[PDB]
């Protein structure tokens, strides 16, 4: 019993850590864009994200990790990189479509949403003109799913 906590509590730090990795990245990416703007120097490149996404998308997508993940709060942090940048673009169609599709196998409740603020950019994305169809769709069918439980 205290051997399995010292292990859900390995787990629970692994996943924390990779929180902080993905807000760094997201922090970094905005500064860097904001220096862009500021600077014109179009050598600014924003790739934080990009460079993080194939360990976000491996953990995202191990069934044994859903609960750390979800206890965790780790959805604030995709919310984080679904925001739109401050030069007024979105993050990159992979991210979009990874964190989607990650997002419609993970067991989400409403209280993880609550916890997260997950479900305000997610709706974003369900109107937004910069977003592709068929994501907007996916978005979409993530929103009827997550305010089933209330309105049906």
């Amino acid at each position: 019993d205290p051997f399995t906590d010292d292990l859900e509590q390995y787990l629970d730090e692994k996943i924390l850590r990779l929180k902080d990795e993905m807000n760094i990245a997201a922090q970094l990416d905005i500064d860097t864009l904001n220096k862009r703007i500021e600077t014109g120097d179009t050598s600014l490149i924003a790739m934080q994200k990009v460079k993080l996404l194939p360990k976000v998308v491996s953990v995202l997508s191990k069934a044994n990790l859903a609960d750390t993940i979800l206890d965790n709060n780790l959805l604030q942090s995709v919310r984080i990189w679904l925001e739109p940048l401050p030069d007024g673009s979105l993050p990159s169609f992979e991210i979009q479509k990874s964190l989607f599709a990650a997002l419609n196998d993970l067991p989400v409740k409403t209280e993880h949403l609550k916890e997260s603020g997950l479900g305000r950019v997610v709706i974003f994305y369900t109107k937004s003109k910069r977003v592709e169809a068929q994501l907007a769709r996916l978005a979409e069918k993530l929103i009827a799913e997550w305010t089933r439980p209330i309105i049906g």
